């Protein structure tokens, strides 16, 4: 069984409540609903849907909320499964957002920017470091290691209502902004 153990996100690593640290930082909204909506699955309980998804699903739940609630105010518009699908923003509905995860250094590679502190910088050298040595203590730890990207669609190309073409891509699935990482633990020994 599932469970998120950790996450990388404003360039620090985070400890899942096991009973994310800080939930004030805007990248740490993002992340949460990226990991809520680029999610099918549905009820640490009963699961239905993969393992990752089972634990994400989880991990929002108890970090966050109803998650049921949060893909409903977020239309999904399009879906694939990297994983990703797209939504009618809670934000402002006339807009959309591409939300996607997967392996982290294949999500890297598709994103440009990243968001620190809820500022959305380009991902230089430095970052792809910070992000190269994250990914190797969590993938250390022998957990399941997923990378998480966003990208608000411009509300001009991409108004309410476009036809995505889910085959194929009606949209972008490149220069992405990258918001973090989530490593699963595989088993427990007690519960707190
Ligand atoms: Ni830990
Ligand atoms: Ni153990
Ligand atoms: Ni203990």
């Amino acid at each position: 069984m599932m469970t998120v153990a950790h996450m990388w996100f404003d360039n620090q690593i985070h400890e899942a409540d096991t009973t994310t640290f800080d939930k004030r930082s805007p990248t740490w909204t993002a992340l949460s609903r990226i990991a809520g909506l680029c999610n099918r699955a549905v009820f640490k309980r009963d699961t239905a849907g993969d393992a990752s998804e089972s634990a994400l699903l989880k991990c929002i739940e108890l970090s966050c909320g109803s998650v049921r609630k949060m893909r409903d105010r977020n239309p999904k518009v399009a879906e694939i499964s990297y994983q990703l699908s797209i939504h009618e923003r809670e934000d402002n509905p006339q807009s959309h957002v591409l939300v996607m995860k997967g392996a982290p250094e294949r999500i890297l590679d598709r994103c440009s920017s990243i968001l620190v502190q809820g500022k959305e910088i380009p991902l230089d050298k430095e970052m792809q470091d910070a992000f190269q040595n994250a990914y190797l203590e969590l993938g250390g730890l022998g957990e399941r290691v997923l990378g998480f990207c966003q990208l608000n669609l411009p509300s001009g190309k991409f108004p309410r209502g476009f036809k995505f073409d889910t085959d194929e891509l009606n949209f972008p699935t490149e220069k992405l902004c990258f918001v973090g990482l989530m490593s699963m633990i595989d088993h427990h020994h007690h519960h707190h």
